[PDB]
Formats: C-alpha cells, sequence, structure tokens
C-alpha cells in the first residue's frame, strides 16, 4: 500500500488515474519527494500535477500535455476525488504528437512513465533533480544565482513599523512591539489553534495587519521552493484577505512566482489592494526569500500589472 500511514493525501490518491494516462506509477519513495506527501498535509492535486509534469516531462501544464479531459480532479467536502466535474485532466496525445518533432523520445516517455531529460533527450527513472524548470515557461522574473542555509529571518522590526493597531501573525510566533497581536498556528499556546494546511479558520476575526510568517524549505531549486510555497499563498495569504478590516494590510513570506500557480495567486491577491510591492529587508537572509506587501484592502474593481512586482523581484534577485 503506497499510501500507508497517511491521513491527508486524498490529492495524491486522486492523481493516480491522471498520472496513469502518461504511464506513471509512483512508488512510496517517489511520492516522498513531494513535501506534503512526506509530511502528510492537505494539498492541491492541480499544483502537484503541475509539479510532477515538470519533473517527469520538463514541461508545465501550460504546454497542454495533460489537457485531455480524461479524468476529473474534483473537491467534495474539502477532499480531492475523481467524481464527475468539468475539471478534467489526462495525457493529450495530439499535444504529444506536436511536441515530438522537438522532443523525439517524449512519446516513449509518456507511454512508459519515464522521465524525459530535457538536457539530453533521453529517458530516465524518476528523480526530482533532472528537470528543475519547465522549458515552455517564460519565467516572469530572474531566479537567484545561489542559495545558502541561513537562520530564520526575524521580521519583528518590519511588522512593528507597519501602520495598524491589530495584528494577526500566522505560522511561527512573532513578537510585535507596540501592537496588539493574535497568533494563528498549530501549537497549543496559539490564540487560534488549527492545522494551517486547512487554511485560515472562518471563525478567525478581522485585523488591521495579517502577517503570514510561514516558510517553505529549499531542496532542489528556486522554482521548486516557489511551487512548494504556492499552496500556502492560496490557503493562508489569499484567505487572509477575508479577515482584513477595510484598508488593512497583508504581508506574506514568499519566493516570487517562478511557477504558474504562484503567479496566478499573487495576481488575484494584488487586485484586492490599493498598493502592492515586494520588499527584502536587511533581516531577510535566505537568498530566495522576499516579503509580498499588500496595503489598503478593498473590493474596488481594478487591474494589476504583474510587470511591476516582476521588475522588483528581478531587481532583488540580481542585486539590481
Amino acid at each position: 500500500d503506497v499510501f500507508q500511514n497517511k491521513a491527508n493525501v486524498c490529492w495524491a490518491k486522486a492523481l493516480v488515474p491522471v498520472l496513469k494516462t502518461a504511464g506513471i506509477d509512483m512508488t512510496t519513495e517517489q511520492w516522498n519527494t513531494v513535501d506534503y506527501f512526506e509530511t502528510d498535509k492537505a494539498h492541491s492535486a492541480e499544483i502537484v500535477l503541475n509539479q510532477l509534469c515538470v519533473r517527469f516531462f520538463g514541461l508545465d501544464l501550460d504546454s497542454g500535455l495533460f489537457s485531455a479531459p480524461t479524468v476529473p480532479l474534483s473537491i467534495r467536502n474539502n477532499h480531492w476525488d475523481n467524481s464527475p466535474s468539468p475539471n478534467m485532466y489526462g495525457l493529450n496525445k495530439e499535444v504529444v504528437r506536436q511536441l515530438s518533432r522537438r522532443y523525439p523520445q517524449l512519446p516513449r516517455a509518456v507511454a512508459t512513465g519515464r522521465v524525459y531529460d530535457m538536457n539530453t533527450g533521453t529517458l530516465r527513472n524518476y528523480d526530482p533533480r533532472i528537470n528543475l524548470v519547465p522549458v515552455n515557461r517564460r519565467l516572469p522574473h530572474a531566479l537567484v544565482l545561489h542559495h545558502n542555509e541561513h537562520p530564520q529571518s526575524d521580521f519583528s522590526s518590519f511588522v512593528s513599523k507597519l501602520k495598524g493597531r491589530t495584528v494577526l501573525v500566522v505560522g511561527e510566533k512573532l513578537s510585535v512591539p507596540g501592537k496588539m497581536v493574535d497568533w494563528l498556528s498549530d501549537r497549543p499556546e496559539a490564540t487560534f489553534r488549527a492545522r494551517l494546511d486547512l487554511g485560515i479558520p472562518g471563525d478567525v476575526p478581522k485585523y488591521d495587519i495579517i502577517f503570514v510568517n510561514v516558510r517553505t524549505p529549499y531542496k532542489y531549486h528556486h522554482y521548486q521552493q516557489c511551487e512548494d510555497h504556492a499552496i500556502k499563498l492560496s490557503m493562508l495569504t489569499k484567505k487572509a484577505c477575508l479577515h482584513l478590516n477595510p484598508g488593512g494590510t497583508c504581508v506574506s513570506i514568499g519566493y516570487g512566482y517562478a511557477d504558474r500557480a504562484s503567479e496566478s495567486i499573487i495576481g488575484a491577491i494584488a487586485r484586492q489592494f490599493k498598493f502592492s510591492r515586494v520588499c527584502k529587508p536587511k533581516s531577510s537572509l535566505e537568498e530566495t526569500e522576499v516579503l509580498f506587501v499588500f496595503i489598503g484592502y478593498d473590493r474596488k474593481a481594478r487591474t494589476h500589472n504583474p510587470y511591476k512586482l516582476s521588475s522588483t523581484l528581478t531587481n532583488i534577485y540580481t542585486g539590481s
């Protein structure tokens, strides 16, 4: 049993028939290379499909590789399953045929569940290091030249300088001098105790400032770190917008939006604020780490130009 000792991996189970359309059969060891499988947390099946699509075939979902409406990925009672819905995925053989001119062994890869190595064009057994970025994606900003292991960044000073009376800290504990602080975490001494993989509880009230003090480990590449953090932007940072007073602020740890999910999520968040920016304070040591800063919450209809944040991200990550 591949899913032994797991309570929260409905998403992985729902992916099995989607992945089988490309010949893929994930072992427990291979599933353990997905962080939320190893730690047994709730996740988006769609984000994980995109991750596995890149790892196996060097292409993300915007390639159309899994765009055949073969198998549903549906959510019922906050759990993923394959019940009928208009959200269907599967290997698209016409897309495979189109891609085969540029990638001659790709049809064999998707027939047999083997990694198509984008550097060599040859087929490999599963290894998450082979394809680190999707070759079809024009990255919206620069990624970092090098990553190092630093201590966790202390953002107490940054948050204390923000305008606002009432603060909700989500994730790790943070003292904020001069402000009122509530704490949301899965620790016994938190103000609101809850599993953070299930998002902000609807019973949490409204605040002037919400700080998402949640980090994602770097393993293989900036891209990987960003795509692994995407679900946290969706479940925490985006949900936080419903817990803000009019004109309130949301600040979130992030790593840019190297992946398609993060880009979409950040765009959706940014549209609900008068102002959005990216900051990397002196206290932020980890090279890939930034703060997304969203100021002046409302529900006025407005567009967001992602080139603004992308310009800043490129500047931060290239020292420009």
